[PDB]
């Protein structure tokens, strides 16, 4: 029975949707071709990123931003019927990606820029609270916890609690363990393994593994040899009853989330742990 | 901490291993070939079978197994490292690929031919027991009966209990609704404390789910496997080794960060 509700229309979390990675970091028509094969793929959420998020990464101006993001929101909302979720920081994109449409606000920093948590309640949308040490320029020099699940568990109490205060409804968020932001190979299985106990919070859990370092590491492959990790980190996510998978390769991990399906279907409990 | 022993080796059943599918059913050299790519895959068993296992495949005659099948197991014997498993229901079969060093008969009719269940006791190898009958009223509890039955059938021959297998037969007069309700409930097998292995590649429970022809499976077979080895399966018999290898290896980093060492 959880759901989301965003833009007039609702998400319905009783089973795992496939959120597409749409990466804007002619750009508008071929952004727009590849939604539409992801859609067709059967993702349910389309992700849109205008500023990379990837260790060492640099700033992109607020203008330039916006030139890359709003414009494939837009799109997207007046042709398809998907939700769309816009991965930024900055209240400017906050505000104007809502009013052209998106569904999600899916901060990697957890609305911690100025303005931004004010930017993020004022739209009403929905919003993902992801868990990173530091920031994209130092998060993966030296990451360092005593217990990663209980700092990650202390980081979710505290921002949920931030949120409220700022007059976010509790049933607008999301959590996000932030795989591969400030963790190495060890914490970012630490955190997959024990990913079913995140849901005493009930809430919904986003995750996002598909092509990581914690599977090119663990494998010794590049990014282009890594779907069977990804399809395993998302069946292992799904099967602890996470709800929405945010991956690169859409059709395949749809069919790999019909068999977790049809498997918690069968179960009594609904989830694995 | 369990292991199987067989032909002088072991196989360590800490962690899941992949077993390759071999079928036999130059024809000589394509089969050692093809062993050879899914033990560079990481296939740590390679399952040889000589009459086919599918629905209504063809019957063969004693002479013609053993002809197609002995070749090939006494050839990656003399060869590899793998462990070999011979899928047979024959017990010259049986007999005559111990003698060439095979070391798990894996028969999906459970010993039940005239002299097979003799026949694999003599060999002193290990011995999977799957389950095959469609119509049940709970059939996990149907499942669990008729291992109770086998190992104990197992036992009065004087097979130890420590040489068995199980499997619950995935797609072996089973529907649809029946396959994934014993996929949902695989770690309630673990009472047994024997070996679990499993088959679902590429099979009707992912075709029919999907709706997607037989080259078309890769990730819901995929998908099946790790559903499995997260319960705690020791054994996953599949086509596409690479890829499921890959899956398995992180199984096992999120097992060993897991306290259990298995979901449930
Ligand atoms: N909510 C959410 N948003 C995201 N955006 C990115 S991309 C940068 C990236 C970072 C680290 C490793 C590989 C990468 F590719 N990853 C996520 C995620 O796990 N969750
Ligand atoms: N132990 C064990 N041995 C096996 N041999 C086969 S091939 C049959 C087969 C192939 C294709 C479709 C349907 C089928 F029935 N499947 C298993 C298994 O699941 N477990």
């Amino acid at each position: 029975s959880m759901k989301l509700f965003a833009q007039g229309t609702s998400l319905d979390l009783s089973h795992p949707h496939v959120m597409g990675i749409l990466n804007v970091t002619n750009s508008l028509i071929d952004a727009v071709k590849h939604a539409n094969l992801m859609i067709n793929a059967g993702a349910t959420i389309i992700d849109v990123g205008g500023e990379s998020t990837r260790p060492g990464a640099a700033e992109v101006s607020v203008e330039e931003e916006l030139q890359r993001v709003i414009p494939v929101v837009e799109a997207i909302a007046q042709r398809f019927e998907v939700w769309i979720s816009v991965d930024t920081s900055k209240p400017e994109v906050i505000r104007e990606s809502a009013k052209v449409g998106a569904h999600i606000i899916n901060d990697i920093r957890s609305l911690s820029e100025p303005g931004a948590l004010e930017a993020a309640a004022e739209t009403g949308l929905p919003v993902c609270l992801m868990h990173m040490q530091g920031n994209p320029k130092t998060m993966q020099e030296a990451p360092k916890y005593d217990d990663v699940f209980a700092e990650v568990n202390r980081y979710f109490i505290e921002q949920i609690a931030r949120c409220e205060q700022a007059g976010i409804a509790k049933e607008k968020l999301l959590l996000d363990p932030g795989f591969g932001f400030g963790k190495n190979l060890s914490h970012n299985y630490s955190l997959l393994a024990r990913l079913a106990e995140f849901h005493h919070f009930n809430l919904p859990l986003l995750v996002g593994m598909s092509r990581k370092s914690m599977i090119g590491q663990l494998l010794n492959v590049g990014p282009s040899e890594r779907l069977s990790g990804s399809l395993a980190c998302a069946v292992i996510a799904a099967m602890q009853g996470a709800h929405i998978i945010r991956v690169h390769d859409v059709k395949e991990t749809v069919e790999a989330m019909r068999v977790v399906e049809a498997t918690l279907s069968a179960k009594e409990n609904k989830r694995y742990e």
